[PDB]
């Protein structure tokens, strides 16, 4: 009869990069 | 006769972090 | 014999927020 099933696959690929970073502060007087 | 492919493997890693945010507002007066 | 090995999974979730951006310039005189 047939086998047993293969073994999982390997992890994928990395996700994209994340949204930007907020604002920076205000500046100086 | 060979058994079935193995499942999908894991999700991938996080991504990396995102680019900077833009610089501030002016300061006052 | 077992079967071949699972596809790849999934792509990773996206990274995280980027660092603020720098202080804005100075303000008017």
């Amino acid at each position: 009869p047939p086998g047993p099933p293969g073994p999982p696959g390997p992890p994928g690929p990395p996700g994209p990069p994340g949204p930007p970073g907020p604002p920076g502060p205000p500046g100086p007087p």
